[PDB]
């Protein structure tokens, strides 16, 4: 971890649980999709649409009260496509009062850079240059 | 398509949109996670926990008003793990009054079969037998 | 039960509860209204508006985790109006691991067939014919 | 109208709409179920469970921004059951700046008076007496 | 208390809680903002926008099941601005069956009277006159 | 601005709007309450309860799509109480593709440091020392 500051930071609320009582995986995946998009828009400011998700791993349960931080690293840039590794950490306090930070979920999301009306937008070589591509 | 009847069937509501106006991908992924789980619990009735997601593809936009159907096929069964292909279709009516059914998203989700308190539960050979494994 | 496959199929989530801890009746009624509408639109593809509800019976409590299936039967068709019986079943697993399916709620909903801009649309005699009217 | 002050008073928010853009009927029915319950608990303070709904009429569309008021009249009291007429009004401002109040929906809801753990509670003759029964 | 009837009256639902299990303060503040606005629009029917909040006090916890009533008093009127004191009460039933009404939160909210497109609207001297200003 | 990194960072979604179409002030206030709490818990790890809010200013409208960042500065520490200035910024892209960052709302929130069961917890002098008090 050293992939910048979080793109998203949310509290997990009691309304975001699954029938077992843990934070619903679909709520996490929502955070991932949104956090990745913020990262991808650095290469495509107006709009991106999510085209795929690979290698998502639910490493650890998320609980009510966790502060969830979503970190992003743009991993790949094509002509219009943008790949983002998203790492989710949960910040948690136990009974004794100790703060733990747990790497909780992981994903590889791909976006396409588009015009605000949804047509393919080739990514500018300048933004690629300032991002190491 | 012929992977049984849908495991989930929901209407996409105006509250489930993204900033562009299409149905939010994270809402779809929630449907996928839940629909896969219903399929996986056929091999593990009490509880499953979602451990991973691969090969999710947002093939087509989802709109307000779409009836979303989530179909599932258990693709693989291990000692405790269960793989599920989830296919999402949107049922849609155009201006002229024509109903279209669009294969809208796709995913491969993996679950672990667990006790209601979250400990690994080896899948019974009987349920594997009646499901073709 | 033999009124086709479900028009809706949803999981009851912890966020859908009432102050007592059972699944909120208003959430169920939402499912009923939506499931009936899908059935009514078979006679009026573009749009229906809900005009009334009769004979709704909360036969049994709904719990967190239940898979709720909403079945529909078009009971009556007028010149513009459409009556639908909606039956809700909850699929549930007990402690020992046994799956139970409980007829949980019931309703008679009436819709009017309208244009996408909300004006009365007389139902086509063809759609009435292919639905036994 | 003169059935006391409203049991519920809510603003209809943009998130409470149906695919057409009007306020979702299921959201209204939620308000009705809750408003009726407040009225029924005057005869059964601890808890009521909703057992049925009759004669619900969607007289008029509800829009974003409407202030919805739910009025209640206990219509009938049995040994454990309580019938409530619920009337919903929408308070609305047009383009010119004129406030209109529209009787928007109607329902007859029945509740059973129960103990906080859900067992039938015979209604006290005193509360019946002070409510005209 | 004698500042008219409530401008809002809602049930606090289990989905409106914070990680501790009490009703989330932000949900209450939403009720306050909306209830104040209804009061302010008596001086500006079309639209108000919220410009500030002072002197909000969380006097007492709010619980699941509470009937929350929001009372309002227009405290001050300027050329375009409107100040509103909002008082929130929770109606609650204990174990023995006793109803308690608790003054639960307090706030001073300020609104600006605007045109439906958001430009400053000077408040009419007539509406000021009929409201004691 | 230089009060550390954001305590919260969320996207404003279409479901978070008011009847006018701007992001609902109550949704913002929720973000403020939560972001302040994260800051206050640095002085009281287990739990804080929100006791008051002063000097909240809605400086600018928030729109759908904005990335909202909530910054916090602990302004004052008493024996059990904690004051936090919360500043909200909206990150926004216009038509031409230009990113703007707008200071959008402001608040002074006060928390009490409590035990996980809600009793007053005197703040440790050590945590005060490492935070400049
Ligand atoms: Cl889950
Ligand atoms: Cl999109
Ligand atoms: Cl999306
Ligand atoms: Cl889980
Ligand atoms: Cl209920
Ligand atoms: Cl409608
Ligand atoms: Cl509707
Ligand atoms: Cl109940
Ligand atoms: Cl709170
Ligand atoms: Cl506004
Ligand atoms: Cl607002
Ligand atoms: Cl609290």
């Amino acid at each position: 971890r050293d992939m910048g500051e979080p793109k998203l930071k949310i509290v997990a609320m009691p309304s975001d649980t699954n029938p077992a009582g843990n934070i619903f995986g679909g709520w996490i995946l929502s955070q991932i999709d949104l956090a990745g998009a913020i990262a991808a828009r650095e290469l495509s400011p107006e709009r991106v649409v999510t085209i795929s998700m690979d290698k998502v791993v639910f490493k650890e349960p998320v609980f009510i009260g966790d502060i969830i931080s979503c970190y992003s690293k743009v991993v790949n840039v094509g002509n219009t496509s943008i790949s983002v590794e998203v790492e989710v950490t949960a910040q948690r306090v136990d009974s004794q009062g100790c703060t733990s930070c747990i790497n909780v979920t992981s994903a590889l999301v791909t976006y396409v850079s588009v015009t605000r009306d949804g047509k393919k937008n080739p990514i500018s070589e300048e933004l690629k240059r300032i991002h190491g591509f």
